[PDB]
């Protein structure tokens, strides 16, 4: 159960280590993990928030910063960065 990660989803989940461009959702969301941290984009102080604003991954979710905790933009996001 493979997708394929348009461009901008690709060049993040790449830039957090990941290599070619088929990956299950899984591993997806993994290198999304990884690359919050990679980029230190969650705050070490609220530690299940992401400010994104001025990243690829903002632009991706619409949003410039968003919860861990309720992370609802990421829904959509994959739904339109996945094929
Ligand atoms: C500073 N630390 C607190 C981070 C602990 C990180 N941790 C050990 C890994 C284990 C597997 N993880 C994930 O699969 C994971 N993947 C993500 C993908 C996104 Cl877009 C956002 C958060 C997480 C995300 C994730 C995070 C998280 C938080 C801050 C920075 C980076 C990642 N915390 C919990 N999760 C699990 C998770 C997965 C999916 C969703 Cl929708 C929400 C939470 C997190
Ligand atoms: C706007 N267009 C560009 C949309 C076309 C979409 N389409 C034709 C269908 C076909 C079946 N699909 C899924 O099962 C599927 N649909 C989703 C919708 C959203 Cl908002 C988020 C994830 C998925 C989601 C999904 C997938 C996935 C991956 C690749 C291709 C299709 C679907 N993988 C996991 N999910 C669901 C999901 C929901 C929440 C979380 Cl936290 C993680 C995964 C997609």
């Amino acid at each position: 159960n493979q997708v394929r990660p348009k461009l901008p989803l690709l060049k993040i989940l790449h830039a957090a280590g990941a290599q070619g461009e088929m990956f299950t959702v899984k591993e997806v969301m993994h290198y999304l993990g990884q690359y919050i941290m990679v980029k230190q984009l969650y705050d070490q102080q609220e530690q299940h928030m992401v400010y994104c604003g001025g990243d690829l991954l903002g632009e991706l979710l619409g949003r410039q910063s968003f919860s861990v905790k309720d992370p609802s933009p990421l829904y959509d996001m994959l739904r339109k960065n996945l094929v």
